[PDB]
């Protein structure tokens, strides 16, 4: 069932990145703009480009029926939703349907399923997949949760069940707080998402961040593209991501790769997604969620194992079967280091116009952005600039290759985390691998 | 070898080999020297360099070619090894003696070496009593003239006049008839006197058709030679390459087998250590025949590097450090790889255009490696190296590549200056191309 034209309902550098493997393959490559992206640079790229509306950028990309119009007169047989925006809105993938314009992406009933994160937690456990000790489903009410909190033991974390981007959640120590917490958490939802549901899990102390990439296609088959270490988080924010995550035993690794292949087919997952884990000081891994779509940082991933993820959720999309696992080879060590338009020591948004844009180049070395000399970047809506992804042999000659590119990207006009990343590099508790998703919080 | 280690590495040349060089260096935590001529001053790599020494008047590109400056800035910045890249002094007997004297390793091959095979038609020679094949033609230099007339009978038309002190394609004539060799025979001899100082003429067969065919290898001071796969360069431009690419699908596994071989067996006859290149050319047959030995990296290596994963020039910097190179068995070829040059010259006319780079935004991507020192606001002096980069792609197959260039290519905006983008492009949708039907004289009938 090829796909011909594919319509890219999202922006920034996703768009281009999505725009470059589609145009390799012969596809047609359909963009959208709001018209405060008239300048992106992969529209000058693009088979066709369609203005979709006003400024009002997160509003014009989650305008449904723009979208569809934009798929139909630019006759898409078939969208790419790419990371936020519509990709994980149910009831844009069925309006895709009824349009008989092929969603990339999973089934609804998939995506149901694990939408509501409370849920999602219990269609793992009967999976049999580990999940850490919390509530069974969503909490009551600020009652259930003192209840529930004397028996698992402080500390506890609070969190949304429709939550996302880190907001809704609240770390509770002692009993005397809980109350005020669970309040806070709830109307930062309500008013966040719509849904102030929440539930309860034991919080680890300084748990390393590990996810498993997954593709799922037709036939029930499932690969796993290895595993990210993503620990290094301000604010609960990725800064910096890497595969594979070395703190893994090669045992545990295998291990963390079957747990999350099996939960993929538990579920009848179609596409790419990514099951994120926290890992203890034993090596104990815990399932805390599945993103149910392409994540910022695939990038880590297709440079070990010499994958187009993208190309693969096309190539499941029309009906293909994927590589076996075995033909997958997972090799050397990949870094990525988000850029973003903000201040390295406050990281507050930095906005204005790029007047120098050197990106840095090299064997092993991508720099994904839309970003180009005189290119204005608008910071309060996004301040991602590019992700400085590296390839090499190990982990030291990885970070070696990530300081010596970071050093040749030459940007002026705006504040980058450039430095940031630089002085990260330069650490030595990044390069002993010794740190948490709570180091920057404490340093 | 721990006490061979350097510490600190002059880059005695400039352009996209000084970056690229740079950029190796300074991932394996040596001091990157660059040097550069008054006209240079605006160089990207010269930011990123942790030194950077002034070494003349622009003008001259002998400022490059001028040793005494050369080792006086390695002396000023402490620079315990000399890289020369390509070009200027890559190939010079004298540089390298002198870096010796100096105590200053010169990473390279040795002056032996080299000496050995740069007569082109001593290097022939050479090559028989390792049991390589050459292509039938003089036994040495020709005498002259007459002696040229004599042989053309004998191995029969047509033939190929070639300066022994020959390269840039400077100093050849093709030759089809009897009446057409003595003028031909003088405008090379002279044509190389006034080119190169020297104006020996050898002579050998002229194969008609023939696909230009490279093999890379790296030896090491302990007689180890590996090779790195082999690049076809067939589509030339008077004898100039504009597009290299690896492997050579012309070929079958046992002629590449033996080609591979062949490319061993020469360099361990010749005890050759660091990086270098044999170049054969091949016939309607798949038969090989070697025409010469580049003693150096050469531009196209990058093409080598993406099919084998090996680092070429760091793996030369080891090499000189007196360490061991990897296994033959550990080298492992895969999928495929192509490299455009883009020129600041005229698609259609190739004639340079000079003049203030206004728009620059490279390609990028998933396996694309745009290897440029160009940046917007740049001034490119296409005059004297009209070189702006190589865009290098790598896919899983050749079809593969060839898209993939072709999206790369589409994505690379420059303005304020011609390029040969468009050339590429559409070499990329060119069905001869495609059905790899050419050879080194295909742009020629066209
Ligand atoms: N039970 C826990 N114990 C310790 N830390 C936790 C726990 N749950 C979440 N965290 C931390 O909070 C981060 C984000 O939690 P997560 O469940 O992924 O929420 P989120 O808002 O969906 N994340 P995202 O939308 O992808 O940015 C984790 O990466 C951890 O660093
Ligand atoms: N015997 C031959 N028969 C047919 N073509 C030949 C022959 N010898 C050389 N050529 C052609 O001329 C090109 C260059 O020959 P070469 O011997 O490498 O001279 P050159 O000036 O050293 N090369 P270079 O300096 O590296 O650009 C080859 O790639 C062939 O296209
Ligand atoms: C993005 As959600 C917490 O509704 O799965
Ligand atoms: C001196 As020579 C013909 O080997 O470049
Ligand atoms: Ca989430
Ligand atoms: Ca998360
Ligand atoms: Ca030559
Ligand atoms: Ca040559």
């Amino acid at each position: 069932m090829e796909i011909k034209s594919i319509l890219i309902a999202n922006r920034g550098e996703i768009a281009l990145r999505a725009l470059r493997t589609i145009k390799e393959m012969g596809k047609k490559a359909i963009c959208v703009y709001s018209e405060a992206d008239k300048d992106a640079l992969y529209l000058k790229y693009a088979d066709a480009s369609i203005c979709i509306g006003k400024a009002r950028s997160s509003e014009s990309y989650l305008n449904i029926p723009a979208i569809i119009a934009a798929a139909e007169i630019a006759e898409a047989d078939a969208i790419f939703p790419g990371y936020g925006f519509l990709s994980e809105n149910q009831n844009f993938v069925e309006i895709c349907a009824k349009h008989n314009i092929k969603f990339i992406g999973p089934s609804v009933e998939a995506m149901n399923l694990m939408s509501d994160k409370s849920k999602a937690k219990q269609v793992m456990q009967r999976a049999g997949v580990p999940v850490i000790p919390g509530s069974d489903g969503a909490l009551a009410g600020a009652e259930a949760a003192k209840k529930l909190a004397k028996e698992i033991g402080y500390p506890v974390i609070l969190k949304a069940a429709a939550g996302g981007g880190g907001r809704g959640m609240r770390v509770v120590e002692n009993e005397k707080d809980l109350e005020k917490a669970y309040w806070s958490a709830e109307s930062e939802a309500m008013t966040a998402f719509g849904d102030g549901t929440m539930y309860m899990e034991k919080y680890i102390q300084n748990p390393r961040h590990i996810e498993v990439q997954v593709i799922g296609d037709s036939f029930g088959n499932v690969i796993h593209v290895g595993e990210r270490d993503c620990s290094m988080q301000r604010r609960h924010q990725k800064l910096i991501e890497e595969s594979p995550a070395i703190l893994l035993d090669e045992k545990t690794r295998t291990r963390l790769h079957e747990t999350a292949i099996k939960a993929a087919k538990a579920i009848g997952y179609e596409g790419a997604g990514t099951f994120e884990f926290l890992v203890d000081k034993n090596l104990d891994f815990y399932f805390i969620e599945m993103n149910t779509r392409l994540q910022v940082e695939h990038c880590v991933s297709e440079m070990v194992s010499g994958i187009d993820i993208i190309e693969q959720m096309i190539k499941v999309a029309e009906g293909y079967a994927l590589p076996s696992q075995e033909s997958i080879k997972l090799n050397g060590h990949s870094i990525e280091c988000r850029i973003t338009a903000e201040d390295s020591k406050t990281f507050l948004p930095s906005p204005g116009k790029i007047t120098k844009y050197i990106p840095p180049a090299g064997r092993n070395v991508r720099m994904e952005s839309h970003c180009y000399q005189d290119y204005s970047v608008p910071a309060y809506y996004d301040s991602m600039i590019g992700k400085l992804v590296v390839w090499a042999e190990d982990r030291n000659k990885a970070i070696a290759k990530m300081k010596v590119a970071l050093d040749e990207l030459l940007i002026s006009g705006i504040k980058t985390t450039k430095d940031f990343h630089l002085s990260m590099m330069e650490n030595p508790d990044f390069i002993n691998n010794n740190y948490d998703t709570n180091y920057l919080a404490r340093h």
